[PDB]
């Protein structure tokens, strides 16, 4: 059941904002990693005196890179003449997240018709304001509610590139990489409690429902906007991964992305190729005997050659009523054991292809557990 | 001249200490963008709840990269029971050098027969001491007096790998990257008053005396251990670039690290493949001019070949009365135009090769002047 509940009209995923000590640094370890280009920056060479923005790009997913500089190279300006080409950046608020959480994101991007009716109707519903509507070079609208933690969402409207005052970069800087990954699947949240969570973001957007966690997905009108949100399950043999992650983030905060691959196994030959020279690491592969059932589960989905490649891979499979879904994890992307990447294949639900087919894997859980069981053997 | 007049005794380099934000991401990208290999580790999966700390290594070069966590996890830690690996290590002091500072070199560590030694030696002779002598499992002594700005010298001495607590790395992880490089050859410092600096660090070492600035370098009896200083000089046109480095350093530190290469041109080929690939990017190549020039200054030295190698790869080469220097220098590592990196091949003096075979390159600063003005012809 899909009520189309959305308050104000939601287009995409437009970028995901990471606040770093360095941004120089990350970018080119993620774009090296997972096969982005660099495509602009704000920068002290484009007359930012405020903050370092990097922004890297495949296909429609787009990653954004920025830290302070010092703010005594910026000690003149007030907000009127800011140098800054995103209004909502403070140096205080960056030093503060970065120092308090480690690498993490900022700021969840859509687009959306009107960023300032979107701030407007969201903050009429309960939402806690970042930042106000902001117009730059009479173009682009952007403004900034509170999502969970220091996380914020963040509408981008356009009149008719990335935002004024970024530069597209020179073509001998910019190396053609590309692993196949094409866009922004969904953005996943760490909260204490589920429940109030779900009750805010839900409240003044309008969207729409679609071991050791609870879980639950709210998805705008089309469902190509899918946030969900994870709770810890307190009390358990292992101790919850949610909890882990709260405690090692300084509280709420994104747990993972989930980046869709026109082409998983590609993007996880490219990808694993480099994980030992400056790219990234997956979690554990599955035992073979996950492999051996994948057979019952999804034979009539993947040939053998298929699913072989996916044991030599780790990729995992899972499955609901309507599509099948190809996934896998990387180690955590920082230092602290708090967010990491998904890459992800969506196989069904063609009509262009409907938002979350195959679910979000949740099947993969108890599937695991048996699989590591009967592994033993 | 050289009255070998150091007042403890002073081995080599042994190690040089940046802080980060996250260590992870900068390690991973100096990594593909040098050639080093991981080979230790200090972090939560050796027990260590303070700080993440990650080892690279080329040859004898060592560089170390360290984080903080969150205070959190180690709140209960007194220093008598500290987690830490680095008993000099402080969060708040990390935090405050990155907000500060940005990305750098936090210690520029030298193996010394014994730190106890040296330090008491030093704090008599005038220097201010940062942390002082501890006894690594009764295998290893570390001390810190302050050098220039916030950054410390650091004694290391051993009884009898890199210190006690850290890990060796799995193999799997430990990629065996290499492009020649093998050792740090100097580590130079950018200051507001070159005077003041020398006579402190001299005053506590007894190391002795070996546009746009001045500067001076100080020497171990050996002279492998070169520590040039610089100073701004102030009513140039154009605008020194060591008074840009204090502006947007906050102050006094660690402008660049000379790495010596086996194969200068082998290192630049695997460097410059990399550059828009995750890896490092080099200043503008002078013009054909310079080399052009370079048969009259060093015909005797490299052949028409290898100057024509030198010309690809943009080196720069210049030649005291005792050796030849090739050298070339990265643009900044991080956001900040602060910190970069020189890679350099000695040729001659040899007896070994003596230190500093060759001079630093301050030829250089003539010579690309005389090259760009002939150039434009
Ligand atoms: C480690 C792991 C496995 Cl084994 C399987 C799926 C995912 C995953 O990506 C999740 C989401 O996107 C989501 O909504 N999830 C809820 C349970 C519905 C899961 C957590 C993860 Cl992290
Ligand atoms: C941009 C540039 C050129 Cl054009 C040539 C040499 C170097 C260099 O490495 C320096 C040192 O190591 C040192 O002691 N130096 C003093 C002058 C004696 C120079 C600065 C540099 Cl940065
Ligand atoms: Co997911
Ligand atoms: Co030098």
């Amino acid at each position: 059941k899909n009520p189309k509940s959305d308050k104000f009209k939601v287009k995409r995923f437009h970028h995901i904002e990471f606040w770093c000590g360095d941004a120089t640094n990350v970018a080119r370890r993620f774009s090296w990693g997972l096969g982005m280009r660099f495509s602009a920056k704000s920068d002290l060479s484009t007359g930012n005196m405020v903050h370092a923005s990097y922004l890297l790009t495949s296909g429609d997913l787009r990653f954004l890179f920025t830290a302070p500089y010092s703010p005594s190279l910026s000690a003149g300006e007030i907000k009127p003449t800011t140098t800054a080409s995103i209004p909502s950046f403070d140096h205080g608020s960056c030093r503060s997240f970065f120092s308090s959480h480690g690498l993490g994101v900022r700021a969840v991007a859509i687009e959306v018709e009107d960023a300032e009716s979107a701030f407007s109707i969201s903050v009429a519903n309960g939402a806690i304001p970042s930042s106000p509507p902001i117009v730059l070079n009479e173009a682009v609208t952007i403004a900034e509610v509170k999502l969970y933690g220091d996380v914020v969402l963040r509408y981008v409207s356009y009149k008719a590139e990335f935002l004024p005052g970024f530069e597209r970069v020179e073509d001998a800087s910019s190396f053609p990489l590309d692993y196949g990954i094409r866009r922004l699947d969904h953005a996943v949240g760490n909260v204490p409690e589920l429940g109030p969570a779900l009750t805010y973001v839900a409240g003044f957007t309008g969207f729409h429902q679609f071991s050791g966690l609870n879980s639950a997905v709210l998805a705008s009108n089309d469902e190509m906007v899918l946030l969900p949100i994870n709770e810890p399950v307190h009390g358990t043999k292992r101790k919850s991964q949610i909890q882990t992650y709260l405690e090692h983030n300084e509280g709420a905060g994104l747990q993972h992305l989930a980046l869709m691959s026109e082409d998983i196994f590609r993007t996880l030959r490219e990808m694993r190729k480099r994980s030992s020279i400056g790219g990234f690491d997956f979690m554990p592969s599955p035992p073979p005997t996950y492999y051996q059932n994948l057979k019952k589960r999804v034979g009539d989905v993947l040939s053998d050659d298929q699913i072989k490649e996916c044991e030599e891979l780790g990729i995992l499979v899972d499955r609901d009523d309507q599509g099948t879904l190809l996934q896998i994890f990387t180690k955590p992307l920082g230092d602290r054991p708090t967010i990491f990447i998904e890459i992800i294949q969506r196989v069904g639900c063609m009509m262009y292809q409907s938002g979350g087919c195959g679910g979000f894997g949740k099947g993969n859980f108890s599937e695991l557990f048996k699989s590591i069981e009967e592994y033993e053997k």
